């Protein structure tokens, strides 16, 4: 109900979400993922080949 | 002032420290201690030395 005053709303709730700290980020994610590894169950039977690019 | 009854009051101090998980304590400790460094400037004279047997 009055769809066009969800624009404001929608936006006010995007605003709100957390800064991240980019250099403890990606200093964090490549030293985790030098190493690190999913084991090769059938749960995880695809999952790996998508995080080899990154 | 009547110092006996410390010694329960500070062990009720000691046994309020939080746990420790040790598995990500250590593989974090692993993974972020196999490249990154401290300066060589003056105030981190010494310092990188206490931390090269660990």
């Amino acid at each position: 109900d009055e769809i066009d005053k969800q624009n404001q709303v929608i936006l006010s709730e995007l605003c709100k979400q957390q800064a991240q700290d980019l250099i403890w980020a990606i200093r964090t994610l490549r030293a985790n993922f030098r190493d690190h590894q999913l084991e090769s169950s059938p749960r995880y039977d695809k999952i790996e080949d998508l995080f080899e690019p990154l």
